[PDB]
DNA sequence: TTTAAAGATCG
DNA sequence: ACGATCTTTAA
């Protein structure tokens, strides 16, 4: 199982096996919520259309793809014992928020992701990364995961856009896998959740297979009503895999 | 400026 | 989800 080089929400490693079993075959894979791209790294499609609303994430992916060796060498400098402390961390965080260079920001972004608290990615309304120091014993430098991402990225396009705009890139050769932010058990609104389901029903009308993963609640069961539902056993909340087969 | 509730900040 | 301390919002 290929691991992403980033700490990210919805890694979904345990249920990667369930995704592949319910994900149809096609020429191209479309991911509106690529995130860490665990599905992308653990599937084998000819082409990939990978999208996310996070511009720092998308910019990082483009840098890693086009400038792999240059990036790895520069980023590896950050992962040494001297940079594993609060004072250095907050200066690099400040440098990141003030940097105008995409390459430099991409380098610092990996450092912040690995040395920051819980591997979180949080911004204020000023667009500034404000995750505190994580204080780990020894953050891991994902060199192998980086090179593996770069090689697989050669068959992928990265776009920074909302799900509605990325799913419209899908055609008949396409297969769409959606991994939206989790639905409430008691940002991403409820309207966007239902809208995603409606867009899915639109694609399946044009003979485009769509697979959506989410929590198994009352709202999600209602939203994905027109889909072939599968429940995976993970309060005790299970996950739901909604399949819109043409 | 006042006021109260709400939202935002960031360790 | 936490919490003290900011800013925001509307009459
Ligand atoms: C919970 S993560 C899942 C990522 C991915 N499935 C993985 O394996 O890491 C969902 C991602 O969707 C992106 N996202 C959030 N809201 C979005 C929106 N309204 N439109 C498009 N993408 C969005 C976020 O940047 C986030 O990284």
């Amino acid at each position: 199982k290929n691991r992403a080089f980033l700490k990210w929400a919805g890694g979904k490693y345990p249920l990667l096996d369930d995704i592949k079993r319910h994900l149809p075959k096609g020429e191209c894979l479309v991911e509106p919520f690529v995130g860490a791209g665990s599905v992308f790294l653990n599937t084998d499609f000819s082409r990939y259309i990978l999208a996310d609303i996070n511009s720092d994430l998308i910019s990082l992916y483009n840098i890693v793809k086009m400038r792999t060796d240059e990036y790895v060498q520069a980023a590896r400098e950050l992962f040494v014992p001297e940079t594993n402390c609060a004072e250095v961390y907050y200066q690099f965080r400040e440098e990141f928020n003030k940097s105008q260079d995409p390459f430099r920001r991409a380098v610092l972004f990996l450092y912040l992701n690995r040395y920051g608290y819980n591997g979180l990615c949080r911004y204020n309304l000023r667009g500034e990364f404000n995750v505190p120091f994580g204080r780990y014993k020894k953050p891991y430098f994902p060199e192998a995961e980086l090179y593996h991402f770069a090689e697989k990225a050669q068959n992928a396009f990265f776009y920074c856009e909302s799900y509605a705009d990325s799913m419209a890139r899908a055609d008949d050769s396409s297969v769409v896998y959606c991994d939206p932010p989790y639905a409430p058990l008691s940002s991403f609104t409820l309207e966007q959740q239902a809208h995603l389901a409606e867009i899915a029903e639109g694609l399946v009308e044009r003979h485009i297979p769509v697979l959506i993963s989410n929590h198994d609640t009352m709202l999600t069961r209602e939203w994905y009503q027109r889909a072939k539902l599968h429940v995976v056993k993970v309060k005790k909340v299970d996950e739901l895999l909604a399949l819109y087969k043409p």
